[PDB]
């Protein structure tokens, strides 16, 4: 019946994590851009880019997904407040996106960790949760998280969801291209509006 | 038609937390009890006690809801793995339960963290989530988690849910006394079985 784990997962992810880290993340990115743009020959986008593989495949490191997605630098932390903000642990990692060995873009990137739960659920037989259930909830997770972020206080502008199914043959899918296409569209939006 | 956050919250709580902390819990408690017995003739119960206040009120200090519930120690981490078998580092607290100033029991005690999500949602206006909704979802949370632990590999024997609805009239609920009942029933079971 009407059992959708994705509903709770998306709400939990926003309330217990994204809501808490997005303002501080944008603040650190801005500062980083101020001190290091001369060094970067560009700018890190201020949107957290969230990877949502619909196959729920989350690797411990990003480069084993795509050798054109490569660690660049660390985002410095917040400054000497320590007044209640430091609860979650999130990635201070900036990635560069490569095209032909050349840096084509830069962003803060991370996977949507609740997809791990759906994967775990699908390997846990007592849950009675099929691969087909997993994909269905993964999609529902995306839709739900999207709706939440649409009405969220300036957080729609604070992150970008990158949902993607991967070729059920084996074409060499390019995640780096997927991300770059969003980066280019974002800069285009930022500049034509 | 049915949006039930509690479903995903309970699955997320078992998958992302209980499944990982519980298999090694009783070993951690056992090695603490060796010292606890030798040093104070103490015995800490072997089950994780999970407070589920139906009103979703989670304080950042247990002792603030009851000074008959007195902090004793952190439960020390496991051994062998440099990685941790299943854990990075789980903070778990051991508490003494007091009756008329006297130590009457000892257990690893903590609130069900997903109740905070339910509480935050009910203060988040974009959620259209009322305090009546929260309670119904809190009940569903307990029910769902219970069903999960019942099918779960020995994790059911590893923990005990303490779900309580507090009297609206600001009557004299004793949380310490509620916990002691469970502790006294646990000892009765282990001693009769
Ligand atoms: N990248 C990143 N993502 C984060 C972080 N914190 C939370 N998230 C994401 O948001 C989800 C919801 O977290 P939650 O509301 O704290 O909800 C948690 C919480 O209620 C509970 N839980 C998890 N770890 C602990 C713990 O160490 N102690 C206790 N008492 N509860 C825990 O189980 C729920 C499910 O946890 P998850 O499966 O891990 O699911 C997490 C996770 O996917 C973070 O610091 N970094
Ligand atoms: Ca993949
Ligand atoms: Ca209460």
């Amino acid at each position: 019946g009407n059992f959708n784990v994705a509903h709770g997962l998306a709400w939990s992810y926003y309330i217990g994590y994204l809501r808490l880290i997005l303002p501080e993340l944008q603040a650190r990115i801005r500062t980083y851009n101020q001190h290091y743009n001369n060094l970067l020959r560009g700018a890190v986008s201020q949107r957290l880019y969230i990877l949502l593989p619909l196959d729920c495949g989350v690797p411990d490191n990003l480069s084993m997904a795509d050798p054109n997605i490569r660690f660049l630098d660390k985002l410095p932390q917040q400054t000497g407040d320590r007044a209640g903000i430091k609860d979650r642990v999130y990635s201070n990692s900036i990635y560069e996106l490569l095209e032909n060995g050349q840096r084509a873009g830069t962003c803060v990137l991370e996977y949507a960790t609740p997809l791990q739960t759906l994967f775990a659920m699908s390997q846990y037989s007592q849950a009675g949760f099929s691969r087909e259930d997993r994909l269905e909830q993964a999609k529902l997770f995306c839709r739900t998280l999207e709706d939440i972020l649409a009405d969220a206080p300036e957080s729609q502008n604070n992150c970008r969801l990158i949902a993607y199914q991967e070729p059920a043959d084996d074409s060499s899918f390019s995640l780096s291209q997927e991300v770059l296409r969003h980066l280019r569209q974002e800069e285009k939006e930022e500049v034509t509006v």
